[PDB]
């Protein structure tokens, strides 16, 4: 699925990811924005071999089971194939469980090259949220 920008607030709001960890929903808009486009299907592989996955890139390093990242974790206990889900519940749960992980949003290397610090609220502006 491709969000649009209020669509995909909206969805993330309805999963409880607006102002999660103090980040507001405008920083995880422009988040997403920057490491899938809004595509729910975006892959992604790293030089080293794990795979990013998803509306909000998570890598098979740490966070989901793929299978072909040899001395990998599974933090999040799923499956990679589904952050790649229509129904962004299993990319949410996982987000919140990396956000916590100890550096904020700067686990998203997008968010801290191209959100951090900027005007994110422009991502949720005139949406009815
Ligand atoms: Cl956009
Ligand atoms: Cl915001
Ligand atoms: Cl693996
Ligand atoms: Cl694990
Ligand atoms: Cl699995
Ligand atoms: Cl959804
Ligand atoms: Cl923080
Ligand atoms: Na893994």
């Amino acid at each position: 699925k491709v969000f649009g920008r209020c669509e995909l607030a909206a969805a993330m709001k309805r999963h409880g990811l607006d102002n999660y960890r103090g980040y507001s929903l405008g920083n995880w808009v422009c988040a997403a924005k920057f490491e899938s486009n809004f595509n729910t299907q975006a892959t992604n592989r790293n030089t080293d071999g794990s795979t990013d996955y998803g509306i909000l890139q998570i890598n098979s390093r740490w966070w989901c089971n793929d299978g072909r990242t040899p001395g990998s974790r599974n933090l999040c206990n799923i499956p990679c194939s589904a952050l790649l889900s229509s129904d962004i519940t299993a990319s949410v749960n996982c987000a919140k469980k990396i956000v916590s992980d100890g550096n904020g949003m700067n686990a998203w290397v997008a968010w801290r090259n191209r959100c951090k610090g900027t005007d994110v609220q422009a991502w949720i502006r005139g949406c009815r949220l």
